[PDB]
C-alpha cells in the first residue's frame, strides 16, 4: 500500500545523501532521539540490479558504518532488505524524490522480530534542507500516522562526513 515514485531513476538516486529527518515507531530510537545525529549515506549499484546502502555517523566518540544491500522488490523504488543479524525482512520505498535534492524513504517490517517496525527517512543532497523539503517530510509523516513527538530533523554535522 506503500507508494513508490512513479517512473523512479535508479541511475538518478545514487550517489551522496544524508540523512536529514526521521521518523519511527521504535522504542530504542525514540529512547535515543536526542542523541540521534545526521548521517552520510552513499548510494551505489549492487551486483544484483538493486542497491548497496553505506551509511557512515557519529556514535559515541566513533564514527561507525553500516552497509544494506537492497534488493529489488517487483517494481523500481520498491526494494527488500534482510538484516543478516536477526534474519528480519524490510521493505524500503523510495517514496518521492526529485533525484538531485531530496528523496522520501519509507521502511516497514514484513517477516520476523522486525515486523512492527516502521521508519520514514528524509535523505538530503545537502546537509542544510530548506523548509520546504523539512515541511515535506513533516507532511508525509504525518499522514503515515507518525506522531510530532517521534518526527526529528537530524542535526547537522562535520563527524564522520567527509570521504
Amino acid at each position: 500500500q506503500v507508494s513508490v515514485q512513479p517512473n523512479f531513476q535508479q541511475d538518478k538516486f545514487l550517489g551522496r545523501w544524508f540523512s536529514a529527518g526521521l521518523a519511527s515507531n521504535s522504542s530504542w530510537l525514540r529512547e535515543k532521539k536526542a542523541a540521534l545525529s545526521m548521517a552520510k549515506s552513499v548510494v551505489a549499484p549492487a551486483t544484483d540490479g538493486g542497491l548497496n546502502l553505506t551509511s557512515t555517523f557519529l556514535r559515541k566518540n566513533q564514527c561507525e558504518t553500516r552497509t544494506m544491500l537492497l534488493q529489488p522488490a517487483g517494481s523500481l523504488g520498491s526494494y527488500s532488505y534482510r538484516s543478516p543479524h536477526f534474519g528480519s525482512t524490510y521493505s524500503v520505498s523510495v517514496v518521492e524524490t526529485d533525484y538531485d535534492q531530496y528523496a522520501l524513504l519509507y521502511s516497514q517490517g514484513s517477516k520476523g522480530p522486525g515486523e512492527d517496525f516502521r521508519m520514514a527517512t528524509l535523505y538530503s543532497r545537502t546537509q542544510t534542507p530548506r523548509a520546504e523539503l523539512k515541511e515535506k517530510f513533516t507532511a508525509f509523516c504525518k499522514a503515515q500516522g507518525f506522531t510530532e513527538d517521534t518526527i526529528v530533523f537530524l542535526p547537522q554535522t562535520d563527524k564522520c562526513m567527509t570521504e
